């Protein structure tokens, strides 16, 4: 079913473009919620643009997929738990598929720049698989991700504006807890195509806004609960120097006896809001983080709709 061997994962479409297959190596899972990570190194050395994705993902088994990139993968091995580590270094999200969230297409004109001096050498793609129903009969799992790279340069690049929680904790019982997040917008202009909440099973609802001279602008809500794909911004935002970008994860304590605080585990908690946007080639860069709340009591003005749960 759908596994490449003596073709290889690398198929040239014309002279600059080609696509890259990013498989599992044929691995079959013991339990259930099971975490695979493998990686691939780039073809290439020179810097490369990526332009598309298509799942590749068997749809009798698969919950999830995440690509990131990096220049450092955690194991060495041809596949690992991912609970070890995605990347040692900054690990780079590019793709996410979730079932039953059928996921955008990237704009034309668009590509995430990689590889070269300064960009990712490695993809790692995490596969989610759910439940074991379909290996009853123990057969080797293929399922992953086509990428499509080229080295025409784009005019538009992609990259993230990763917003996190670094020091929330929520009390047991507690009914809720707000965690903020907020910093001052500092570069040329970006533009958010795209979101992505990530919390646990404690998060009711992630939300993110561009505040302008005192206005709050939306950019993505979403119930951290349903499928955590990228999801599309209804119209594109800009975001220019002085606006700051403001983010809430919602928590409930409830149903827990301990205090729950941030971390990688599934007894702990996670408040991360991945706003992917595009900017020009010659302004560009791929990748911003935000940990802190440098805004606090602005609260206040936020919107109703970022603590009202659905
Ligand atoms: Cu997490
Ligand atoms: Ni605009």
């Amino acid at each position: 079913n759908e596994c490449l061997g003596t073709i290889g994962p690398v198929t040239p479409l014309d002279a600059s473009d080609f696509a890259l297959d990013i498989r599992m190596p044929g691995v079959t899972p013991k339990e259930s919620d099971t975490y695979f990570c493998m990686s691939m190194r780039l073809p290439v050395d020179e810097e490369a643009f990526v332009i598309d994705f298509k799942p590749r993902a068997s749809m009798d088994t698969v919950h999830a997929m995440l690509l990131f990139g990096c220049n450092m993968p955690s194991s060495t091995g041809s596949y690992w738990f991912c609970d070890e580590g995605t990347c040692t270094d900054k690990a780079n999200i590019l793709y996410a598929w979730a079932r039953n969230a059928p996921p955008t297409r990237l704009p034309k004109g668009v590509g995430f720049r990689v590889g070269g001096e300064t960009g990712s050498k490695y993809f790692v793609l995490q596969v989610h698989y759910g439940d074991i129903s379909a290996f009853r009969d123990n057969h080797k799992d293929c399922s992953g991700v086509s990428v499509h790279l080229t080295r025409v340069p784009q005019p538009l690049i992609a990259g993230m504006y990763l917003m996190m929680s670094v020091d929330t904790v929520i009390p047991p019982g507690e009914k809720v807890v707000n965690a903020d997040i907020s910093c001052q917008y500092k570069m040329y202009p970006m533009h958010v195509f795209a979101y992505r909440v990530h919390t646990h099973h404690l998060g009711k609802v992630v939300s993110g806004y561009r505040v302008r001279n005192g206005q709050w602008t939306l950019i993505g809500r979403q119930n951290p609960q349903l499928p955590q794909a990228f999801y599309p911004v209804e119209h594109p935002v800009d975001v220019t120097f002085g606006d700051i970008l403001a983010a809430r994860c919602v928590f409930t304590g409830e149903g827990r006896t301990e205090a729950t605080h941030i971390g990688g585990t599934s007894s702990d908690e996670m408040c991360n809001l991945y706003i992917m946007y595009y900017m020009e080639a010659k302004y560009a860069l791929s990748f911003m983080t935000c940990t802190k709340n440098v805004a606090p009591d602005m609260f206040r003005t936020i919107p109703a709709e970022a603590n009202i749960p659905i």
